[PDB]
């Protein structure tokens, strides 16, 4: 999600005094009060926590804490230097960044090779607001005897967006989405795709909303029983001749066509003209008729003469 980073820029402790007024090491040469015996072994402690309207010097470091190894003597300047792992403190976070925070930074002196313990040189504290940016914010602690400069920032981890580094967005072209990310981490769909995660293919222009569907953009796949470019037309019953459908597998007959498959001619007389030698045809049912034969003509079609 994100990272709160702090970089030490410079320290200035001309004499080599701690918070308690004493020197780093031993004796202070009388009169001029110069500390000469030894230089401080300066390291930095950092504590990051929830915003406090009224700052406390003690409390749990909610968002994180860390310390630098000894990075210098009494005085150092790293303001034109690059800044490495020894002079910087990284504090990662997975929660959404609240913007408001409380930061404690302290310069300390190492005393592990002696009988006395590690002691505080100076202590810095502030509460503020900071948004995710690559741009460093410089802070000076100069109120006391010892002064130090540090800079802080909050950056979003890869694929994280917004003011809290919480909005994840990584681009795709698979069964879960077809999209690119924009500057705000919003999903902009590829050509042919739609929907919140860009997983709906846009069909053929005019494709049936009720009988057509897509898997890939452009196409129009027909529901079973529908057909045509737009899946607009039903498929009639197989074996249906001289028949239409409204719904699939129907076979609703055309005029003068009867039966299950509209194979039977209800107007055989008109279609074939069967009676010969001046006979009169009359339809007597499906593929049936009868002939009224003139005198001297006999048979089903008046074909028997004399
Ligand atoms: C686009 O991104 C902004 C800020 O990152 C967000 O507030 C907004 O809801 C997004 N717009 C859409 C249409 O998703
Ligand atoms: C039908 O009946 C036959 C017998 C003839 O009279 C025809 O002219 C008529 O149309
Ligand atoms: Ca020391
Ligand atoms: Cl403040
Ligand atoms: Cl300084
Ligand atoms: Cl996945
Ligand atoms: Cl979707």
């Amino acid at each position: 999600s994100g990272q709160f980073e702090l970089e030490i820029l410079s320290m200035q402790n001309v004499n080599g005094e701690l918070q308690n007024g004493n020197c780093c090491g031993g004796a202070r040469n009388p009169g001029d009060r110069k500390c000469t015996r030894d230089e401080c072994d300066t390291y930095f402690k950092v504590c990051l926590k929830e915003y406090q309207s009224r700052v406390t010097a003690g409390g749990p470091c909610s968002f994180g804490s860390g310390s630098t190894p000894v990075i210098g003597g009494n005085t150092f300047n790293l303001k034109a230097s690059r800044g490495n792992d020894r002079n910087r403190i990284v504090l990662p976070f997975s929660f959404a960044w609240p913007r408001s925070y409380t930061l404690l930074v302290e310069a300390w002196d190492s005393s592990n090779d002696t009988v006395q313990p590690d002691s505080i040189i100076e202590k810095a504290s502030h509460s503020g607001m900071i948004n995710p940016s690559r741009q460093w914010q410089t802070l000076k602690q100069n109120t006391g005897v010892a002064h130090f400069e540090y800079q802080i920032r909050v950056t979003c981890d890869d694929y994280y967006y917004g003011f809290g580094c919480n909005k994840f967005c990584r681009p795709r072209d698979d069964f879960f989405g077809h999209y690119a990310c924009d500057q705000n981490g919003n999903k902009t769909c590829m050509e042919g795709w739609m929907g919140p995660e860009c997983n709906r293919a846009i069909c053929r222009q005019g494709c049936s909303p009720k009988h057509g569907s897509c898997k890939l953009p452009g196409d129009c796949r027909c529901q079973y029983g529908w057909q045509g470019l737009y899946c607009d037309k039903c498929i009639p019953h197989p074996g249906c001749v001289h028949g239409i459908c409204n719904e699939p597998w129907q076979c609703l007959c055309e005029t003068n066509w009867g039966g299950q498959l509209c194979d039977k001619d209800l107007n055989y007389c008109g279609t074939h003209q069967p009676c010969l030698n001046g006979g009169t045809c009359s339809n007597t049912g499906p593929d049936k008729y009868q002939c009224s034969c003139p005198e001297g003509y006999s048979g089903p079609n008046c074909e028997i003469v004399d």
